[PDB]
């Protein structure tokens, strides 16, 4: 599994079981295990290992996990030129996946290339 640092206050990205996201700075909490499939290259799902979810963008910008997979479930990944990676919506492509500095996920809708909140390390 992955972890995945945001630049933005140091969180990792969390999946709860019951499908909420957000973020929290505990190396150690079980929902913050990730597994990053590859779809295409370029093109991932980021499911939660502890809550057999799959994180989703929807159509207003919320971040959410689910059961199932849809094309809701699908970012693409990107190495940018700071070496960190970013997880944009291949559905809605202007959104990104987002971390605010509060630990709550940032709305898509308010993303955007230069912000901190889009900035992900994924480590081990
Ligand atoms: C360089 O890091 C970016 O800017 C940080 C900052 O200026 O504090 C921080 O921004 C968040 O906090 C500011 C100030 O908050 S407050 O007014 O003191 O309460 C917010 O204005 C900003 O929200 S807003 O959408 O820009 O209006 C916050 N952004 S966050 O994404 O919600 O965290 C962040 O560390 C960072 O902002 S970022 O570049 O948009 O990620």
């Amino acid at each position: 599994p992955k972890r995945l640092y945001c630049k933005n206050g140091g969180f990792f990205l969390r999946i709860h079981p019951d499908g909420r996201v957000d973020g929290v700075r505990e190396k150690s909490d079980p929902h913050i295990k990730l597994q990053l499939q590859a779809e295409e290259r370029g093109v991932v799902s980021i499911k939660g290992v502890s809550a057999n979810r799959y994180l989703a963008m929807k159509e207003d910008g919320r971040l959410l996990a689910s059961k199932s997979v849809t094309d809701e479930c699908f970012f693409f990944e990107r190495l940018e030129s700071n070496n960190y990676n970013t997880y944009r919506s291949r559905k809605y492509t202007s959104w990104y996946v987002a971390l605010k500095r509060t630990g709550q996920y940032k709305l898509g809708s308010k993303t955007g290339p230069g912000q901190k909140a889009i900035l992900f390390l994924p480590m081990s």
